[PDB]
DNA sequence: CACTAATAGATTAGAGCCGTCACGTATCAA
DNA sequence: TGACGGCTCTAATCT
DNA sequence: TTGATACGACTGCCGAGATTAGATAAAGTG
């Protein structure tokens, strides 16, 4: 099969002539910063259809006004207002993307909506679900800001709004339009409750990416809200777009579905070794946690099966060493953090974060997650991660590569990985270029060199690689640019650049909406209509004995209930009759109903299917986005190996594969190796790692240097 | 008994967060 | 100092 | 006779109106 994935990039073509015929456009220059008040007064006076913000590095405008009927253009000092034509829209650097922004700004969150005029430059969507109150009854919504950037990528960033009682003439004031379910700018004092951007409370606000619990829950997520808005826009503004707004479709090239290992198989490296559990002296709170953890580890079957000796001493011994300390990083206190010596491997854990101690408790309350067939305390994710970090620190200190299996190490040896860190607190722009090389004996060969961006004419390998990365980066002046780049994998003269981006993977939201509509619980059904439909669909079943038997049982079950019923009644009747969706026969019936019937008891979303709408969120693959004409930009994604849970909190970002040196075949020949390195368990607990695993070694090695060189911290 | 007065945005850049490290159950291979 | 990694507020940059 | 691999993880209801007698109970001045 061929998997299809769609990113945040949009495909659309605005029907320019119809838009020009139905509207008049105005461009507002703002020269004087004090003239913002006059501009706000003008906006309060007028009533435009939509407003977007033209702003570029070569400024020829500051706002675009979409007017159904152009008003009398006035003359105000500090503003230049002049009606333009869409054929001359290139004169003010108005690309065919602020027009889609206007049409987006006219939209609404509600299903089956129309083009309602609006004056807010940005589309901020918030309902009643994304709302909470404080002890001062400060209403604090948080919306979902939608915006199409200069490269036609949709951004869905979360915007949080707080409540203010009185109008602020110097700050921006926002008012919640409850009917349209979206925030709006307030230019004049208005009845209602005012809002301002910001979130100063302790807890953050996260909007779920997508949820498959049901259609109602799906509509209150990033993907669901985006789908609602896109479908609305594709419907009400049918004339204005020659082609509908759809996310750009792309083909996966190198799909990798390597299964991970059980997280608790890391104790094999610890076989026939010792763990010296000890804590910070004269601190009872850490001592009891250390004692409890040591006792759990001793009694654990996995520890006792692998022949691992766990002892609770009072000081650091040779070999592995887990330390328990009070976190004194923030305020002033004695530093219980002990730095490891020559042959000692230390891995500290605090009490506040690891032991889950909030300020006030008299004693520890840490309880390892022992869920499973037989309860075992050496299987918790935190303990496994501690052991994995101990194994990695052992590799770093010993200089040998021994925690990566023996077959993956052979495939990784002939490749060299560079690491970059923009050296802050340096007058001259300087970057530290680390380089990890592997000897044929699987030995680490870290070797760095400080490189100045001004003096890039040197001919060493570090200077060459830094110069090549320097050219590719958009804004090398800042440090976030150098933070975006992960590593530069090198194979001889070939060099490949891995860089993080902001474009994420979007699932096929339309198909998810269509299926969840079929599986909608409160969907009323007609007994006669459903019976007739199932009778007509009977010939198409043609499966095995149990499948057809379950289909006939469901067909005969429908007649039992009342002439009309919600789908929940049918679902409960099937469940009581023994049609558990987990069964093999009922699953095929559910799939058949999803593909062909107007209803389905269970939806085949979490199932692994040849063409799933959840493509790109589950496996590792490589994509080739056009990004214009002939550049053939290459990207890849990393998804969760396990089956997706009903909710997915975070999207999956797209890294970039830019060949600094060599031809285009560098990607096609090195990507399988990178994917093989990315299928590891120690770097990321229970998941794939987005970047190759030697990036973890480089990051740990650089942190070790930072521990001794405050000049680079 | 008393107020008047009369008020940068927009867009990135980064520190630091949470939150996810999957679990109990039917089910085909070996 | 479980740690990775997306990403959210917020100080910074930029007129 | 058990060690895999693919998928389940279920939230309720949804106002108006009309009739009584019932110790109490502080601390003020423009
Ligand atoms: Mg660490």
């Amino acid at each position: 099969q061929q998997s299809m994935i769609r990113t945040t990039r949009l495909d659309y073509k605005i029907n320019m002539m119809q838009l020009q015929a139905d509207f008049k456009f105005l461009v507002v220059k703002i020269i004087d910063r004090s003239a913002f008040k006059d501009y706000n007064k003008l906006l309060a006076s007028w009533s435009p259809e939509a407003v977007t913000s033209i702003r570029g590095r070569y400024k020829k405008g500051d706002y675009l006004m979409m007017f159904r009927q152009l008003p009398a253009i006035p003359t105000i000092a500090g503003l230049e207002l002049h009606e333009i034509l869409l054929e001359d829209m290139g004169e003010f650097k108005i690309y065919p993307n602020h027009l889609l922004q206007l049409l987006l700004n006219q939209q609404s969150a509600n299903e089956k909506s129309l083009l309602e005029p609006c004056k807010t430059p940005e589309l901020l969507i918030s309902g009643e679900e994304w709302y909470r109150e404080f002890r001062d009854m400060r209403q604090q919504y948080y919306a979902l800001k939608l915006k199409v950037n200069w490269q036609q990528d949709l951004e869905m960033s979360v915007q949080t709004f707080t409540q203010v009682t009185e109008f602020q003439w110097d700050k921006q004031i926002y008012q919640f339009d409850e009917k349209r379910g979206r925030f709006q700018l307030c230019y004049q004092p208005s009845p209602g409750i005012y809002f301002v951007q910001g979130n100063h409370s302790a807890n953050r606000n996260y909007i779920d990416f997508l949820s498959l619990q049901n259609k109602s829950s799906f509509y209150k997520s990033k993907v669901g809200v985006v789908q609602l808005v896109l479908d609305n826009l594709n419907l009400n503004a049918e004339k204005y777009l020659l082609r509908p707004v759809t996310f750009h479709k792309s083909l996966v090239e190198h799909s990798s579905r390597l299964k991970l290992s059980k997280r608790e198989t890391i104790w094999q490296q610890l076989a026939g070794s010792s763990l010296n559990i000890y804590a910070q002296v004269n601190d009872r709170l850490s001592q009891e946690l250390a004692d409890q953890l040591a006792d759990h580890l001793i009694r654990s079957q996995l520890v006792r099966k692998n022949s691992v000796h766990v002892v609770r001493s009072q000081k650091i011994q040779s070999g592995f060493n887990i330390q328990v300390i009070r976190d004194v990083r923030g305020r002033a206190a004695e530093d219980g953090y002990e730095v490891a010596k020559n042959d000692q491997i230390v891995q500290h854990l605090t009490v506040e974060n690891f032991g889950h101690y909030q300020e006030g408790d008299k004693e520890i309350t840490w309880k390892p997650k022992v869920s499973g067939k037989h309860h075992d305390p050496a299987r918790d994710v935190a303990i496994v991660k501690l052991i994995q970090e101990l194994c990695i620190k052992r590799d770093l200190a010993n200089g040998k590569l021994k925690t990566v299996e023996p077959k993956l190490a052979s495939l990784t040896q002939p490749l060299e990985f560079y690491y970059f860190a923009f050296l802050k607190k340096s007058f001259d722009p300087e970057v530290m270029v680390i380089k990890l090389a592997f000897t044929p004996e699987m030995e680490l060969r870290f070797s760095k060199k400080k490189v100045r961006l001004n003096a890039l004419t040197s001919d060493d390998e570090y200077t060459q690689v830094c110069k090549r990365v320097f050219d590719s980066l958009a804004a090398p002046k800042f440090y976030s640019a150098w933070d975006s780049v992960d590593c530069v994998v090198r194979s001889g003269n070939k060099q490949l650049l891995i860089q993080r981006l902001n474009r994420t993977i979007m699932p096929d939201g339309k198909q998810i909406r269509k299926q969840l509509e079929l599986n909608r619980p409160d969907k009323t059904l007609w007994r006669d209509k459903v019976v007739e439909e199932l009778g007509e669909l009977r010939p198409m079943v043609s499966g095995d004995s149990d499948y057809v038997a379950a289909y006939e049982q469901l067909q005969a079950l429908v007649t039992g209930m009342r002439p009309s019923f919600p789908l929940k009644d049918l679902d409960e009747a099937a469940r009581k009759a023994g049609l558990n969706p987990k069964r093999r026969d009922m699953r095929q019936v559910n799939q058949f109903l999803t593909e062909n019937a107007t209803f389905t008891l269970k939806t085949t979303l979490q199932r692994e299917l040849p063409d799933s709408p959840l493509a790109g969120m589950k496996w590792i693959g490589l994509t080739r986005i056009e990004e214009g004409e002939g550049h053939f930009n290459t990207f890849y994604f990393v998804g969760s190996d396990k089956s997706l849970k009903p909710v997915v909190n975070r999207a999956v970002t797209l890294r970039r594969l830019l060949p600094l040196a060599g031809d285009a075949g560098i990607i096609d020949e090195l990507f399988p190796k990178l994917a093989a390195m990315m299928s590891v368990e120690f770097v990321r607990s229970g998941q794939y790692t987005v970047v190759p695993y030697p990036v973890k070694y480089l990051r740990e090695y650089w942190y070790s240097i930072l521990r001794q060189h405050p000049e680079y911290r």
